[PDB]
């Protein structure tokens, strides 16, 4: 179909709760509509099983092209079901999802170096998390 | 109560659209309800103007008790908005709004050193925050 400097990439953002859908709307109120981003809300059906929401959407992303995740928070059960994936080709996972941790992925797509890509948007993702009474005196 | 003996300690989490929603939804999911967090979700309506939905919710809270707001991003519009009133007493703004950082907060919620709280909890968040590629094979 298209062609790609490197590969394509896919991002999730996944979340106990809604989180993972409100940050999207963060997101896209700032740069625009983002196609390329799929959230996974857990938990907001009792229905589902977990293991079964997230190994369903890792398997339906091509080995060929690059899955970024990005999960709520390290020490969860989210994050816990993708840390079986780290062996999986091009399949890159972040924990504690964040506005300007986004911001900076996007705003850096043209980097082809995707550890580079990432390591650059969590060190700034972590400048930019701050305490504004010590920062702004 | 007009008065009483400690001190009650207030959140607001302020988003750009319903991320601040979303986001104690988490929390919530983790810790329970929690009836302290208020969230202001900007731009969700086209007609109410932002200066003024900020003004009057901070103004809800009395200077005697302690108000910790939490926002989405830094030298964004919702931050920018909050900036004006680190002439309250008593108030506090954090950027970066995220999952660890709040249950940290939650977690050493009576500890009375405020400064201490906001600055060990974004530590203990921002070590959170990781390449787990990168973390994970390590420990391994």
């Amino acid at each position: 179909n298209l062609y790609f400097q490197g590969m394509k990439r896919h991002y999730i953002f996944a979340s106990h709760g809604s989180f993972a859908n409100g940050l999207l709307n963060s997101v896209e109120l700032i740069l625009g509509k983002q196609p390329d981003i799929h959230t996974l809300c857990a938990y907001v059906e009792e229905e589902v099983d977990l293991t079964q929401q997230v190994e369903a959407l890792v398997a339906r992303f091509p080995a060929q092209d690059e899955l970024i995740v990005i999960t709520d928070i390290f020490a969860g059960s989210v994050n816990n079901e993708f840390v079986r994936f780290l062996s999986r080709p091009h399949f890159h996972l972040l924990s504690g999802l964040n506005l300007p941790l986004i911001i900076d992925l996007l705003i850096s797509a043209a980097e082809d170096n995707t550890e580079k890509l990432i390591t650059e948007a969590l060190t700034n993702a972590k400048e930019s998390i701050q305490y504004c009474n010590q920062t702004i005196a």
